[PDB]
């Protein structure tokens, strides 16, 4: 019924987007957040979260590199990537590091949603 979301990026004003968007829904509750890679892998560890929305470029480590540690640790939870970068080489990488969805920004509200729902029906 419930789905526990951990937001990272390393824009705290994306960080918020998302966190607003999924204010609406009864599902997503979102349980933490990071603005890098090594942050988060640490806080899927503590947290053991469903869900991720993960960013590709981040300053402390990449985002890819820290899908594929904390998939190592823990393959159940569902990393979704949510990025500026969409070449296709990328996703190609995202898709190899154990990602489970890719969304291309710019976006819209109901495309988070419908992206997510697919993977938590
Ligand atoms: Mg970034």
């Amino acid at each position: 019924s419930i789905v526990k979301t951990m937001i990272v990026d390393d824009s705290a004003f994306m960080r918020n987007i998302l966190k607003r968007i999924l204010s609406t829904t009864n599902k997503y509750v979102v349980i933490g957040e990071a603005a890098n890679g090594a942050d988060a892998i640490k806080m899927a560890e503590e947290l053991q979260p469903d869900l991720i929305s993960m960013d590709i470029v981040m300053p402390e480590t990449d985002g890819i590199t820290a899908t594929k540690a904390i998939k190592e640790k823990t393959p159940e939870i569902k990393i979704v990537m949510c990025t500026s970068v969409d070449q296709e080489q990328k996703m190609i990488d995202a898709v190899n590091a154990g990602a489970d969805g890719y969304i291309v920004k710019p976006f819209q509200a109901p495309k988070i949603l419908e992206q997510f729902n697919k993977l938590f029906p």
